[PDB]
């Protein structure tokens, strides 16, 4: 329960979870539901905010960098998988910018 | 600022010398690299050479602004390239170092 992890939970996740573009990212990508049969062939390490939030809640992370990498993986999966012009990409980009803006003020 | 100094002398220095950094040290040259669709897909090109020059010329007002340019550079790479391209792995490797070093940045900006 480090100062960094508390920041990532109370400031970063708090902001991202409730954001109006967060909804596609709140649970693991469901390739059946979304009709994406190639999703898991392209994306080998799925990640989502629900998984990250639960991990923060359950003291899963040993370091802040580990949580930061999970956020990063989530956004990166989105950019890699989707078409450049898909709305989801803009949504991720917007959430990622908040992530980085907040992480710039995180404890050391 | 103290954070901008850190981003320049600690974060950028370590990223710059990395064995996977060479594609990212200058703007994407779409003509030289034979990528005629690059600028039709990527509307905000960014690279470490541009960021480094901006740090050296005191372009940035806050660390967050510089960090956003790093993010754009990496995001551009993931958006433009095919999932299976080596450059994607190279960017991922560099971006992990970026996040690692950003975590250790002094928290209050001077």
């Amino acid at each position: 329960v480090t100062n960094q992890l508390q920041y990532l939970h109370k400031v970063v996740m708090k902001a991202l979870w409730k954001h109006q573009f967060a909804w596609p990212f709140r649970q693991p990508v469901d390739a059946v539901k979304l009709g994406l049969p190639d999703y898991h062939k392209i994306i080998k390490q799925p990640m989502d905010m629900g998984t990250i939030k639960r991990r923060l809640e359950n003291n899963y992370y040993w370091a802040a960098s580990e949580c930061m990498q999970d956020f990063n993986t989530m956004f990166t999966n989105c950019y890699i998988y989707n078409k450049p012009t898909d709305d989801i990409v803009l949504m991720a980009q917007t959430l990622e910018k908040i992530f980085l803006q907040k992480v710039a003020s995180m404890p050391q």
